[PDB]
């Protein structure tokens, strides 16, 4: 019964040049995410709040960009170690949800695969991983299409 | 002991000629929310959260903003059949949080209302259901009153 | 017991010329600091919302009035103290804390330590049930252009 809560942010620029990859789902678009590796910004968010959960810090303090260990590794592999971490703190994860925020494009028919991705990376059953989606009604940074803001939330437990 | 958690967000512009509806309450206002339905930011962001919670996907999945049987819908009858369909799934509501984030009117007035509103909604207690309210500190679009923004929490167990 | 209850918190103030950064307790060097009663402290604002909200007794603006004599002079760690008070008050006991502050500037990283013990002091909690994390805006908004700083928070408690 010793459950925790945990919650987490990203937001990444989003311009031409670059893939946009979300949920470990690339997605076709004229724009992509700025950032190191991949930008996954819901990933990123993911693994916070699963990190905050088990008060282990941050996604930062836990991979560094400078760290050679992780020079190469895209958001999934730093969530599925993030999992590995959480466990051998004592945790056990029961659930996760999460919303993304992007004005464009349509990510309704993407989110059973950010699902999927997600829910193997962290071990669980498809039905503890929820994913939303929204635009920002034309409002700010997020409305205008110039970012892409992911937020999230985690229930663990201590075994 | 199968408690999950869900969190919620929701923006909507604030526009001449419309009803400013907030937790099922209509304020007395010169403007109101820009939505499909009755825009409700407060409860769509608790919808949004309880969605989230039992891993049903989100509010535009459910009840589609362009879909014509939700124009001008009344979002407490949305978020009653959100609160069936999270029951149906198996759940049970423990509590919900939430914040509002406007320039103006004044809402301290509104949300002892709003509260008993949305307990009645989700067949609660009032001493389950806390509804928050604040300005943004005159930073950004919320600064300015161009929108109003909502974010929910909310803990349910499978039954 | 198993009445378990989840809050959520969030603040924003503005970086202003004159007056020292203080988040979580810590006072940060930096050209400006935040806007606000007392020391301004966003990251505690948030958290205390967040305990206020999951033990549903409204919120900061309910509780802390401008003219109440008891509080004109006070921080914002005496006020998260006695945030924690009235949520015992009402019968929660609080299971833990997590929290980001979102700031483009300056790095925080250096400071998070002290303020999960701050934090963990104030509300008589040990330091494996707070947590805080620090993040950029990535140059994006108000926060990015360094005209603010935000903190969110969540919080577990169950009624005892
Ligand atoms: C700007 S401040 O530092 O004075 N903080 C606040 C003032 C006034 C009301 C507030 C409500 C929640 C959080 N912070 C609040
Ligand atoms: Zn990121
Ligand atoms: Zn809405
Ligand atoms: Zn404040």
């Amino acid at each position: 019964m010793d459950f925790r809560i945990g919650q987490g942010y990203d937001v990444h620029q989003l311009v031409p040049g670059r893939p946009l990859i979300i949920g470990g789902v690339t997605i076709p678009y004229e724009r992509g995410l700025l950032g190191h590796s991949d930008a996954d910004v819901l990933l990123h968010a993911i693994t916070d709040a699963l990190f905050g959960a088990a008060a282990l810090g941050d996604i930062g303090r836990h991979f560094s960009d400078t760290d050679p260990r992780f020079k190469g590794a895209d958001s999934r592999a730093l969530l599925r170690e993030c999992a590995s971490r959480v466990a051998q703190a004592g945790f056990a994860i029961r659930n996760v949800d999460s919303t993304i925020i992007a004005q464009a494009p349509k990510l309704a028919p993407h989110i059973d695969a950010m699902r999927a991705n997600i829910a193997a990376d962290l071990d669980l059953p498809l039905d503890r991983v929820n994913v939303k989606a929204k635009t920002n009604e034309k409002l700010g940074y997020l409305g205008r299409g110039e970012g892409i803001e992911a937020q999230a939330a985690a229930l663990v437990v201590r075994e």
